[PDB]
């Protein structure tokens, strides 16, 4: 069974997931403290259930909110907009590149403790357990990150809950991340190594897949391509189409790694941790959401003649046997 | 009238005030998301009720706790402790030395915002309003120090809220922020220059408090030495006396500039931003806690020719006048 926002439920009810997406991209405690920042709370909330709805007609029935601590992810949003849009939703624990002092001067046995609370016990004093552990490195995989993965890894082997990764920028820190899990003796069919289409790669995708590794093309609508005069969505969204991020899956699945593959958006209905209004700008390039996964990407695969069975395969059972606990 | 996390006091209420303490040094969702690492939330709570009511017996009616979102800052936590302990406490806003990306990604227009929404509106959903901006800098000024520097002045000047400022990483350092807030309009006799008691450059000190600005004498019981096993206890506390530090108060006395002196412990009862087992390596050199001020300085000056009067100028007439804000 996996454990929800709105509690515990079957790998058949689990349905169409998208396996990379957020609420909210923000900072611990900020959407309390600052909620006019997003316009106000409520403005927030009925954003996030328009959006959510939109995507559920589409198809979509669970999303995984990889949002962390760290990332100011707040549950009591998570499950207001679950139970309003009537979609499954799987919060996370782990930590992102955005620790506090409290998070960054922790052994890896306290950050083991801290993640095998949120999974067990739950989320703040909500009762809402974690269903995933979400980690990230930058470049060259920092001594406090380290730990973070080590923790991760930890965590997994205790709950049976997967953990999911990615590298800042378009490095490529799977090897790195993919060997330290090892040395744990964690399993590949445990971990996803997230943000993977931010690269051409082939080799370096495919090998990790050969591993058992689950492949995370999860940034699909980022694009900044026509926003070439914005710095800012350059450095955020990249310059690469959407087209070239979704052939990666056709590629990978030309290879024989169906059963690897995770395709999801990285979208949210609010983000803080980044420039103003930044919402704007990625809502100018991909006004159909979280739903540009099942509508717009989908049919594209559909075309280059991908059989049916094979994506449903991808959007319903690989997430289910990822998230299952083991 | 100056605000507290029990809703708003007059002047004549405030009475002996230790004007930099904290009940949690932390960050920013952390109590919340993970109590246990104070053992509960519950023990912490019991442990600064302890604390406040022993503080109290020897005095003190009000603190300022300078705690920032972004220092963990827990208004319902202030709101307990302060009922339960009788003591009244100022909460503060401003940004200190651990911004999130939410923080540290905004305007000087945009922080100017969030300082007054905490101060005109209320702290989350609260209505419990600051009644001080707590700013904090490194070396020299970055320029996102600057930012909050400049925000803190104009929310200032649009309320009238006291500013407490210090420089992390080296004595003196106030001249940079002096030179800021004056370039915005703030009057310095809205300003403390906190932790000057890391100094023993006493020319650098009277000379700010003759511009009019408050000299923060404010980290007095942090001297302890005594673990020099410890790379980290000697590294956040020093290696001078606490008498040495208290002097510094007498010779700011007897220049003329009483009426300048803010004093006060910035003790707490929980910390979670650095090492674990902190707490009681601080408990362990300093057992006095917040009654620290007013059981060991308090007598040594008495004892050093201190006049009750100055004392209780200091305690009670300084920080009422501080805080009462004033346009
Ligand atoms: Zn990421
Ligand atoms: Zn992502
Ligand atoms: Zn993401
Ligand atoms: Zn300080
Ligand atoms: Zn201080
Ligand atoms: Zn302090």
């Amino acid at each position: 069974r996996i454990n929800t926002v709105r509690g515990p439920i079957t790998i058949s009810e689990v349905g169409f997931t998208l396996t990379h997406e957020h609420i909210c991209g923000s900072s611990a405690g900020f959407l309390r403290a600052w909620p006019e920042f997003f316009g106000s709370r409520e403005a927030l909330v009925e954003k996030a259930v328009r959006g959510l709805r939109r995507a559920r007609a589409a198809g979509v029935r669970t999303i995984v909110d990889v949002s962390t601590f760290d990332l100011g992810r707040d549950v009591r949003l998570l499950a207001e907009v679950s139970r309003a849009a009537d979609v499954h939703i799987v919060a996370a624990t782990g930590v992102w590149l955005d620790p506090p002092l409290s998070i960054r001067m922790r052994s890896v046995e306290e950050l083991t403790q801290f993640f095998l609370r949120e999974i067990q016990y739950g989320i703040e004093d909500t009762g809402i357990r974690a269903g995933i552990i979400k980690v990230a490195i930058t470049g060259k995989v920092t001594p406090f990150q380290e730990l973070v993965l080590r923790a991760a890894a930890r965590a997994s082997l205790a709950t049976g809950v997967p953990v999911i990764t990615h590298t800042a920028g378009s490095q490529r820190g799977g090897e790195q991340q993919a060997a330290i899990f090892e040395s744990e003796g964690l399993s590949p069919s445990r971990v996803c190594i997230g943000h993977s289409d931010e690269t051409d790669d082939l080799s370096y995708l495919t090998a990790l897949a050969a591993r058992g590794y689950l492949i995370g093309l999860d940034r699909i609508p980022h694009s900044a391509i026509g926003l070439e005069d914005n710095a800012s969505a350059t450095a955020f969204m990249g310059s690469r189409s959407w087209q070239t991020r979704a052939l990666l899956i056709k590629a990978l699945i030309d290879q024989g790694y169906m059963k690897q593959i995770l395709v999801s958006n990285d979208w949210l209905f609010g983000i803080s941790s980044y420039v103003t209004n930044f919402m704007d700008v990625m809502d100018s390039v991909n006004p159909d959401g979280m739903a540009f996964i099942p509508l717009r990407v989908i049919p594209f695969l559909r075309e280059k003649g991908i059989p049916q069975e094979t994506l449903a395969g991808i959007t319903v059972t690989n997430p289910a046997r990822f998230l299952s606990p083991t």
